[PDB]
């Protein structure tokens, strides 16, 4: 089926984003940020929804994505929580940007 290819073309995305080869601007973006950890204790004030590739790859292991739109739209919350709550000019910010380029670049290449 369609939306079973498109989830594979999905998956494989998600692979590549854990992949070593990107892991040097990634690495922020594997576990749900610790906001108590970090001292950030306006974390969950600013940000309604965390996101992270540890619940994508959950979610994307009990099946819970009924399509690509939905896997997206968790990988863009993850980025967007980024952008909304660090200085523009942060690195975890340069970070979040360099893994977005390589995520969207790909999703792009989406078989029809
Ligand atoms: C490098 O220091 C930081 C790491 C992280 C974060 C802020 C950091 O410094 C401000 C949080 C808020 C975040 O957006 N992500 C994606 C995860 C970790």
């Amino acid at each position: 089926g369609k939306l079973s290819e498109q989830l594979k073309h999905c998956n494989g995305i998600l692979k590549e984003l854990l992949s070593k080869k990107h892991a040097a601007y990634a690495w922020p973006f594997y576990k749900p940020v610790d906001a108590s950890a970090l001292g950030l204790h306006d974390y969950h004030d600013i940000i309604k929804h965390p996101m992270d590739l540890s619940t994508v790859k959950r979610k994307m292991e009990n099946r819970d994505y009924r399509d690509a739109q939905e896997f997206a739209a968790d990988v863009r919350l993850m980025f967007s929580n980024c952008y909304k709550y660090n200085p523009p000019d942060h690195d975890v910010v340069a970070m979040a940007r360099k893994l977005q380029d390589v995520f969207e670049f790909r999703y792009a290449k989406m078989p029809d």
